[PDB]
């Protein structure tokens, strides 16, 4: 998988982290792991 937030290429490369997934910050070049912004209910992110 990716790392903890780094780009993952494809869209087909899921993160390594729980609950973490790949994002697209625009259409498509921004696209890095994200752990989720859920401050109300956040998985793995301590």
């Amino acid at each position: 998988c990716v790392r903890l937030h780094e780009s993952c290429l494809g869209q087909q490369v899921p993160c390594c982290d729980p609950c973490a997934t790949c994002y697209c910050r625009f259409f498509n070049a921004f696209c890095y792991c994200r752990k989720l912004g859920t401050a109300m209910n956040p998985c793995s992110r301590t």
